[PDB]
Order: structure tokens, then C-alpha cells, then sequence
């Protein structure tokens, strides 16, 4: 089991992962980070060629979705039902009718008698960590207030390794360089993936207008990150209020949705990037990426947000199986 | 393969032909598909009935999007996707707009279709059904939407007219079969596609309205067009009548439709149209011997209760076809291809 | 094959009979079937703690209408019919009157019931649920109605209730249990309902209740009824008191409802101190303030394994209803 130059002990990282929680990127290490790339490109590769998927029978999921994000939701139903397993959603419902004034201790710890997981959207920060705590069943955060989104960090990671292998090698002359546009401040998806890049030799341009520009704390995690594999320079982290500077020598353009101009990327924007370059955005765009832009070959927004299936359906499996693996 | 017993189908290369279609108008369903989705139905129908395997599609995942609530129409399709299987993972309760959160639709289904094989769709907006057809890379097949489009309506109110007179598909000048439309036809669009459909055999319409609700002329001049294709048209195909004793005379088929309050002035107009074209075993007893009677539903006032006991009403055997013509048509687009064997048989 | 420690169960015999069965009362479980459900829970019970194959009912669909928010019992279902190896179309989030947009009941499941194997349908409507049952091709399980009927709340609690003190199956004159149900009776519904059931065995009940939410007259007539029938009727079977302190003596079951004024009988370690050392505490839950969390912690505390046995009670119904396959061997058995 390689990826070209790592074996993966499937095995190993399996009985490691075996019922873990995923609720920050931070509960990934290097070893499971590798399982769920390798895992995903399987997936991927499976699906595409039309084989059986049904790798994960057996088990019933719990879909709580206490905002509607239905692209996530149905993102993480599709991953379920293509791995063979059922879920029961709760859906429609908001934080307090869901909640009907019994605690959340409570429901989690009743909830988790029934099914095997649960996937779990809530904007309360408290309330993922409360049913983590309450929950006898591992638990996959689809989003929080605290902007903690492990799977978007996972595929929109997956999604630069694809084109970008090298950012796994942490060779100090293979460095990747990265231009985060527009709402740095409150692009909750740009903090998540900032948190897990670092961990790699990747060089950032926050490009926004000074009023959401990446948060102080964002950029200490980044550099303490960069400084323990010894990739910091003056270098590292550098800052822009326009595209024609910050979208120089960049290998990946994650733009971002800017709410309340300088940051709409059009092919007129796109002329001075370079060959390579693959433009990202987690979606729903609205005027942040002209309609043009979908036919440039530089354009991998739609193969990010399909990504999202085959990662997810990896994450699910490498938790939830109890062991034969996918391959080829 | 053989339905009626006159007509043989290869089922094999009409598959071929039907995989990954899209289906949106019933004009996207030809004479071979017809035959084909008539033909597997019976025999979902006969394998349902039986109590055999219906596993007739296993490995798929559809999305069921419904944007209006229809929950007979919704439940039909998901009860079709779980009996041949598959699954089905359901968006309901939305509306266009909480659905596609500002969002373009184009960029939705762009995405959604990556997720999953196929999708069921109903949306009032007719704009959004086609944008969606033009964006997925999976087919599509509409539930409904405010053009009045419903093929799935149209291949379950034909499969049902076709187990009581089989002789609509033998386009023969001597076996022609009268039907009377009963009620709002101007909006009973279940009246239009259904007509559009039965125009392409040798079919005689009554049309049986009070002038403010008549069937449009559009439906008219589809009919005739297509009945003058088939060399059946004459000065007696299309009929019309403003009371049942006249219009309900000599007809094989009655399909009375849904007459909602909510399309008069006031309810006073209303009780005068609901009460006139009530059907009961009174308006009943000077129709044919053979004939039965169709209703899209829910009935409300339009059928008396009294008619249920009546051989000749089928409104329930219908909503319960709806189940085998989906199933039909959901097997014959989404397998992944087809093996002698491997197609339902009885 | 079929034993409860020390009872035989023809389960083939009890299940040509329940074979689609619908479950509206309590009442529609009679002595063989509860016997039958009991076996089937905890096979499945042990089935699932064991991580083993549950897909003892692959190949039906069922409808799950719910037309009020019970996301608990509703979930409850689903997972049961999941975990059989089952679909189910699932409508909710609706209401009596949106659900039935002026369509009679009668016509709506006439017509869904064409689409399913079974339906499981939950209705604050009295009259309804009848009214399916009469036009459904279909068996129908009732998940609850505002006439207080919950078979599966019932044959959940008695299946809690059965686990910790089996001897209730034994109708044995000197092995009696005494019950004590505490907090608004009038309204706790799932008192009424677990009594009518608990009375056909040699029970001995403790109203614990203020004045204006005290045990309805007619439960107490039941109760009396089914106890005379199997000769346990003593004054003693019955008794009322106003503080807990008096009411949780000597009982081998307190079942805590819900009291919602819309103080006096709040469950604490303190209140606990002077109960049986066997004693176990249900409630069907959400609790509120009924049950003081430090509770949890003590091991008397079991409300939470009933909320658990829901899923092993709704798997064995489902099984022993919807089931086709004859053959003895079939049934489950660990
Ligand atoms: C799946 C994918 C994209 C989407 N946009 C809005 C709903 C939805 C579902
Ligand atoms: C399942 C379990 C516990 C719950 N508490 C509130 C809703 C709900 C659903």
C-alpha cells in the first residue's frame, strides 16, 4: 500500500483510527492523514471506473444536521449509502426544537444506543463538544460556530495533493505556495486548512482588504507549525490588498466568499499566474469567481466539492470498518 | 419478451437506447419505450403481488428533491428506489429558494450529480427543472413542475387505461377507445400530457367543462395534429359537453379531475362547478358496461364515497401502479446494462 | 430450541399468528406474544452488545409517518428497521392537517399502504390512527396518540422491568413485585398504559401523586380486573401516598414521569438512601427535573438501558410481525 514513495501500514493507522472522533483537523495525525489520501484516492478511482463501492455494510449512521448545510449533509448521505451502510437523518430542525429543552447530554448519550456513528452539524461551539463527551459512538463534525470543519480541511487537502504530491515529501527545496482571497477574518474554511498546510513546507499569501485580513492567532499556528519542521522565512507568510501582486508564483488560488470589487477572479486575473496553478473555493460562490473562469483548465472548484464524497467515504471506513481493504 | 402477445421487445437493445435518458416531457418517452416501460411494469406488478424478489437494482444512490410538498408522488419514487434495492437520500420540506440559498441552480445540480447516479426532481418553477437537465451529469427525471409536466403521471394513468384496454396499442381503426376528461380541465394539467399521449394511438376525447375551466386550445391542436399523423382524426375525434349524462355516453374511460376551491372568484361559483360534475352511482348508470374511472388524487368532493364499492372505479389500482411504472422506469434508465436473464420476468 | 430460563416459546407457532399483526393497544400483545417478544428482544439485545450480523428482516420497506415531532421514538424505529437490514420512507417534520391537505385519512392510507410492507405511524390524533388501521392493506405499529396508547413504550418497560427482576413472568403467589410510579399520573400516559400490562401479572402499585394529578379512576378499575382475574387482588395491591419518603419503601421499581406545572417529587442520592438494595429507577424520558443528574452515577439508575431497549424491543416486533421466513432455524438465537 504506497502512494509512489509511502508505504501505509492500512492495517496499523486502522486499528489506531478504529471508533476515533474527528472533530478538529488537530485530531489527525501524519500516519492518518496518509491513510485517508491513500484511502480516498481508492475510493475515487473505484467509483470512477464504475466497481463496487460497498466497502462498509452493516452499519446504521445518525445524520444530525441542526442547521441546513445540504451540500454537506448530502455529501456525507451520499458517502453512507455509496459504502453500503444506512443513516436516519434528523434534518429541518434548529438547535433548541431539536432540543426540546432536554439537555444534550441527555440525547447523545440515548442517540448513541441506537447507531453505530453520528455526523454532527450544530453552529454551538459547546454543544459538538457536549454530545463528544455523552456519546458512546465515535462522532464526525460537519461544521460548528467555532469554525471547525475537519472534512473541508480533508478534501480541500486532498484535492492540492492530487496536483501537488510533493507537499507530503517535506523536502525543503519542494516548497508549495499558497494565495488565500478575500474574507480571511471570517473564511472559518482558510483557518482549518492554514492549521493543516503548515504542518507542511507551504509558503502563504493572505490577499484581503485589511477589515478581514487572517486573524493574529491563524498566523502564530501557522509559524510555530512552519518553525517545528523548520520551513519558516521572512519568506512564509506574506500579505496583499490586490491579486495582481499576491496571485504571483502560486500553485493553488483558494478564494473564498467575501460578503458586504478587487477580489472577483476573472481570466483577465488569471493571465500572470502561473501554468500549473489549480484555483479552489469550498462553495456556494455568488460573484467571487466569474462564470468564465469554469472553463479554464485552471478551474478545480466542482472536482474539490466531488473529492468531498471520496474523502469522506475514506474517513467513514477507516473509523467504522471492523477490520480486504480497497484497492486499484 | 412479449407484451399483449402481438407485440415482441427487445428489451436488451431498448435499454441500450434508454440508459442514463433523462426524462422530463412524456414527448421523451417514443413508441418503443412506451412498450418497454408497459411491459416491465406488469412484471413488477406480477413479482410485487406475488411476494417474489424486486431487486431488480441494487447498487445505485439516488437524490429525491422535492421543493413542493407532493408526499403520494415523493413516497411512489422512494418506495420504487427501496424496493428495486437502492437508495435514496431525500431533500423535502425546502422550498426553491431555502434550497438553492442564493446559490445558482446550475452550480447545485453541477455538484449534487457528482454524489449521486441519478435524481428525482420536483419544482414548481418550470425554468429550474430544465437548468437542472442542462447542468447534471446524471439523468434526471421530473416529478413535477408548474408547466405541468409529470411523465411519470402520464406513464401510470396510461399503463392503468392499457390493463382494462390493451387495444389502445394496436392503432387500429376498428379498436378505438373513448375517454372523457371530467372537470377543470384549463388547469388540470394531468389532462394535458395524459392527451398527448393517448393522441399518438386511435383515441376519440370528450371534454367535459363549464366554459371558464375548458381544456386549452394548445391541447386541442396537439391532439389533432397527432391523431391526422396517425390517420384518425375526424369531426367526431374531439367532442366537448357542459354536463356528464351527455358527456359520460358510450366512453371506456372517465378520468375525472381535481376541482380546487381555490381557482373560482368566490364558493358560491364554486359548489355550482364541484356539485354539477360529482360523480355518483346515479350519473354512473348510463356509461358503458366495461368502463372504469381514473382520478390523478386526492379526490375531496369530485368521486362520492359510495363509488369506491363500483367495479368500474380503478382511482386506487392507478396510484398503486404508479409504484411498478416507476420501479419500470428507474430499471430500465439506471441499470448498468442489461443480460438476457437479468430482466424481470413472470 | 426457545426457553426464557425456564418457559418453551413455539416461536414458529407465535409467529403464524402475529404474522401482520397490527399494534395499536397493549392490549393487542396477549401472554405468548409478550413471551415471544421478550425471547426475540434479548436475543437481539446480546446479538448487537456482540457486534454480530442483526439482518434478521432484509427485503421490506416501511412508511414512518409522524405527523408531531417524537424524534426520539421516531429514531428509535428507524435504527430498529435499519439494523434488521430494512428501508423505510420516513414523512415528518408534518402535522395532522398538512400531511392530510384535505384528504381523508381513509383515502391516504389506502393508498401508502399499496407502496409498503408496514406502517409505523405516530398521530396526537385520537381517531386517526383507528382510521388507518380500518383502510390499510397493512399492518400498522402505532409509535403513539392523544389517547395515551404506546404498545412499544409498554413492552419496552416491562422488558427494562423483566431484566432485573424475572420472577413478574412467573405469576408465582409469593414472588410479587411492587411498583411505584411517581409524579403526574393523570397525565403520564405510559402509567396507564405499563399498569394495564403490569396487572396481568402479581403486581403491587404505589400511586406517588399531589391531589389534581393522582392515578385516573378507570386505570385503578383495570388494575383491579386483571388482578382478580389471576387471584392477586389483596387491599394491599393498591396504595396512594402524597410524599415519596412513604412511597418508595419496600418497591422494586420506581418509574419516574414527567411533571410539567404548565419541587415535592424530585428523585435525589438523598431520597434514594431508604429504598430496597435491588430497587431499579426508570423513566421514559426527556427527563427535567425529575431526576437529579447526580443520579446517573448510581447504579440504581437504569433509565437510560430502557431508552437503549427500545431498539431491541422495536427489532423484535418488527421481526415477529413482518417476517416470511418459516423454518424454525431462522429466528435469531446466541
Ligand atoms: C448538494 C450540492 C449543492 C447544493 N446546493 C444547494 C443544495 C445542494 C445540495
Ligand atoms: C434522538 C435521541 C435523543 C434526542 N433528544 C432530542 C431529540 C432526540 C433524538
Amino acid at each position: 500500500y504506497i502512494n509512489s514513495k509511502y508505504k501505509i501500514d492500512l492495517d496499523k493507522i486502522m486499528t489506531k483510527m478504529k471508533n476515533k472522533s474527528v472533530i478538529n483537523i488537530d485530531d489527525v495525525d501524519d500516519e492518518e492523514l496518509l491513510a485517508i489520501l491513500y484511502t480516498s484516492k481508492q475510493f475515487e478511482k473505484i467509483l470512477k471506473n464504475n466497481e463496487d463501492s460497498k466497502y462498509l455494510e452493516n452499519k446504521v449512521f445518525c445524520s444530525v444536521f441542526l442547521e441546513p448545510s445540504t451540500r454537506t449533509r448530502c455529501s456525507f448521505d451520499a458517502a453512507i449509502l455509496k459504502l453500503g451502510s444506512k443513516v436516519l437523518n434528523i434534518t429541518d430542525m434548529n438547535s433548541t426544537s431539536f432540543y426540546k429543552g432536554e439537555t444534550v447530554e441527555d440525547a447523545f448519550k440515548i442517540l448513541s444506543t441506537y447507531v453505530d456513528g453520528i455526523i454532527y452539524r450544530d453552529p454551538s461551539k459547546k454543544n459538538v463538544d457536549i454530545a463528544v463527551s455523552s456519546s458512546s459512538k465515535p462522532i464526525i463534525n460537519a461544521g460548528n460556530g467555532t469554525g471547525e470543519h475537519p472534512t473541508q480541511s480533508l478534501l480541500d487537502f486532498y484535492t492540492i495533493h492530487n496536483y501537488f504530491p510533493f507537499i507530503l515529501d517535506r523536502n525543503i527545496n519542494k516548497k508549495l505556495n499558497i494565495a488565500f482571497v478575500g474574507d480571511l477574518k471570517n473564511g472559518r474554511t482558510v483557518h482549518s486548512l492554514s492549521k493543516l498546510l503548515s504542518r507542511y513546507n507551504v509558503s502563504f499569501n493572505f490577499v484581503s482588504c485589511k477589515s478581514l485580513n487572517i486573524p493574529k492567532d491563524i498566523v502564530n499556528t501557522i509559524t510555530y507549525n512552519l518553525k517545528k519542521n523548520n520551513f519558516y522565512s521572512d519568506d512564509s507568510i506574506k500579505y496583499f490588498d490586490n491579486l495582481e501582486e499576491g496571485l504571483e508564483d502560486v500553485h493553488i488560488i483558494y478564494m473564498t466568499r467575501i460578503q458586504k470589487n478587487a477580489f472577483i477572479l476573472s481570466n483577465k486575473t488569471l493571465e500572470n499566474t502561473r501554468d500549473d496553478t489549480k484555483i479552489l473555493h469550498p462553495l456556494p460562490r455568488v460573484n467571487e469567481i466569474k462564470v468564465e473562469v469554469d472553463s479554464n483548465p485552471k478551474s478545480v472548484y466542482f472536482t474539490q466539492a466531488e473529492n468531498g464524497l471520496y474523502v469522506r467515504m475514506a474517513l467513514l471506513y477507516l473509523i467504522f470498518s471492523s477490520t480486504s481493504h480497497p484497492q486499484f
